[PDB]
């Protein structure tokens, strides 16, 4: 399938070049996988979510999210225009309030939850697990990234956007989750991008155009935007057949065009995430 028009970083996803419009996909399109998104909730009555967006669990006054990031989040991972896998179901999880902020307590109770929820939900494919988030290092916040993975659920993590070394961070500093940094346009480390040995794979983060609350639309930046790209892109190819949630993330750096990002420190991972979808 081709979507023309499509946002940068999908099209990039699907590109052994920068420079293209196009986003190229197995028309399974992540159909029975499912992508839990942990953040500040999920406005499912968008449009673009089609009714494949439910929010599961909230530990605020509403389940809805009235910021924003989490709604972004999520149109990255599976919405119809600015998605990677366009036909996975999306489970809100809100550890985050509306203001964007959350104590690590309400996030590993929420990593905790994804673990047992999966049990409820119907994903023959596979379940991925996408937090846009983070803070300073927190060994407790690491071992429940690394429980949610343990469960059967492939876990990408945001890197960070202290242009700093992720070791410091949590859940970014775990070693067996996906930790993800971000890249523009033209294949260059983005300016806030955390980096170190700790990061997996680096994904479109720079500009990134998806949902946004009251049904709207708008291009913004950070970690948070590329990790859900490498969190559909795990649904997708699971949902393919080629890859499961414990393995994924070795195997999108298997495949991962290899090399071509600009200002990348020595010692971390010149990878760029990549579907390898021959039309």
């Amino acid at each position: 399938a081709a979507q023309t028009n499509a946002p940068w970083g999908l099209a990039r996803i699907s590109s052994t070049s920068p420079g293209t419009s196009t986003y190229y996909y197995d028309e399974s399109a992540g159909q029975g996988s499912c992508v839990y998104v942990i953040d500040t909730g999920i406005e499912a009555s968008h449009p673009e979510f089609e009714g494949r967006a439910q929010m599961v669990k909230t530990y605020y006054y509403s389940s809805r999210d009235g910021n924003g990031h989490g709604t972004h989040c999520a149109g990255t991972v599976g919405s119809r225009t600015y998605g990677v896998a366009k036909k996975t179901q999306l489970f809100g999880v809100k550890v985050l309030d509306d203001n964007g902020s959350g104590q690590y307590s309400t996030i590993i109770a929420g990593m905790d939850f994804v673990a047992s929820d999966k049990n409820n939900r119907n994903c023959p494919k596979g379940v991925v697990a996408s937090l846009s988030l983070g803070g300073g290092y927190s060994s407790s916040v690491n071992s429940a990234a690394a429980r949610l993975q343990s469960s059967g659920v492939m876990v990408a993590v945001a890197a960070g956007n202290n242009n700093a070394d992720a070791r410091n961070y949590s859940p970014a500093s775990e070693p067996s989750v996906c930790t993800v940094g971000a890249s523009d346009r033209y294949d260059r480390r983005s300016s806030f991008s955390n980096y170190g040995s700790v990061l997996d794979i680096f994904g479109p983060g720079t500009d990134i155009l998806s949902t946004w609350i009251g049904g709207s639309t708008r291009s913004i930046s950070g970690t948070s935007m590329a990790t859900p790209h490498v969190a559909g892109l795990a649904a997708y190819l699971m949902t393919l057949g080629k890859t499961t949630a414990a393995s994924a993330c070795r195997y999108i750096a298997d495949t991962a065009n290899k090399g071509d990002l600009s200002n990348i420190p020595f010692g971390t991972v010149n990878l760029l995430a990549y579907n390898n979808y021959q039309a």
